[PDB]
């Protein structure tokens, strides 16, 4: 943490917080929503400490970096085009990637356009969001869950901000991370009410210290959940444009890993994917998949030992 170097670069247009520390092969920690570098606390130390670069930007939109005003400019391929920038700046032709949540769909583009800028991939709760040509990704999605499903909530400009805003960040947040209830969120109709967590805990878990939760207040009541919220704004979008890759395989080596009780792993037809064939099939390098019991969505922090062990392993054989 006292070490760990912050700085702000310009990439791609845009201003981008990015933190790091130590020297050797650039390990790149891309995190989800609704979460900050901040999230990477436990790696950034971890791998620092065994002869790695630990990078974690702030994404587009996130914490201290730029968050553009138009929901056009959260595609997938901006985000990309964030990445590929800040790789140069680094210096490096490759680079051992880690991602989770939002930062893993994004790090699967990354993968799906310069394989060859990606030694291997340790992604962390999603899965390659594989591109179904019958119909686009939210529109699954809907037909699947129907319209109080949280992605197809998080669609419409400015209407879940304000519900949020009627809770509190410090309760969305809270509410968010705390959760541990498996199967797809979907929310009362026309408010927030209690989201994702309808058990929140008088005390937080073990894992997660009344610190950390106010420095994630401390950004987001000052950012708001805009930014962050673009992304599942764009993933029709970001369906459409990715026609030039429909059907196609990432050959890029790849190590999954999963709590058991994420809503992720638990909705969707995910665990189908995952383990019936598809992901393979689709990812001709993934080698063994690994559900973590007993742990949630949160998986780098909960897990934090763990997880920074199998990141190490995983990367060394390369």
């Amino acid at each position: 943490m006292e070490e760990i170097e912050h700085r702000t670069v310009e990439v791609n247009g845009i201003k981008m917080h990015v933190a790091e520390k130590g020297e050797g092969p650039v390990v790149l920690f891309l995190h989800g929503f609704p979460e900050l570098w901040y999230s990477w606390r436990h790696q950034i130390l971890a791998l620092s400490s065994r002869g790695y670069r630990a990078v974690a930007p702030d994404l587009r939109g996130y914490g201290d970096t730029e968050a553009p005003v138009s929901i056009s400019s959260y595609t997938g391929f901006h985000i990309v085009g964030d990445l590929i920038a800040l790789i140069d700046l680094l210096g490096v032709d490759q680079v051992f990637l880690v991602a989770h949540d939002w930062g893993a769909i994004i790090g699967w583009y990354l993968c799906t356009f310069h394989p060859d800028r990606v030694k291997a991939y340790v992604c962390l709760s999603v899965p390659l969001l594989h591109r179904d040509p019958n119909i686009r990704t939210v529109d699954a999605m809907r037909a699947m869950y129907g319209d109080d499903y949280y992605i197809c909530r998080f669609q419409k400009p400015g209407e879940m901000e304000a519900q949020m805003a009627e809770v509190g960040t410090e309760y969305v947040l809270k509410n968010i991370l705390t959760t541990r209830k498996p199967g797809p969120p979907i929310f009362p109709k026309g408010e927030y009410g209690t989201g994702f967590n309808p058990d929140m805990p008088n005390s937080l878990p073990s894992w997660l210290t009344q610190d950390d939760l106010a420095y994630y207040v401390s950004k987001y009541e000052k950012t708001g959940f805009t930014g962050p919220l673009n992304y599942y704004r764009n993933m029709n979008l970001n369906w459409e444009l990715t026609a030039p890759w429909s059907g196609g395989k990432i050959q890029v080596p790849v190590k999954f890993i999963t709590g058991e009780l994420d809503v992720v792993y638990t909705s969707l037809n995910m665990k189908e994917y995952i383990h019936g064939g598809g992901f393979k099939q689709d990812v001709p390098n993934l080698e063994e998949v690994i559900v973590q019991k007993n742990v949630a969505h949160f998986n780098n922090q909960e897990a934090a030992e763990e997880i920074n062990n199998h990141i190490y392993d995983f990367i060394k054989k390369f």
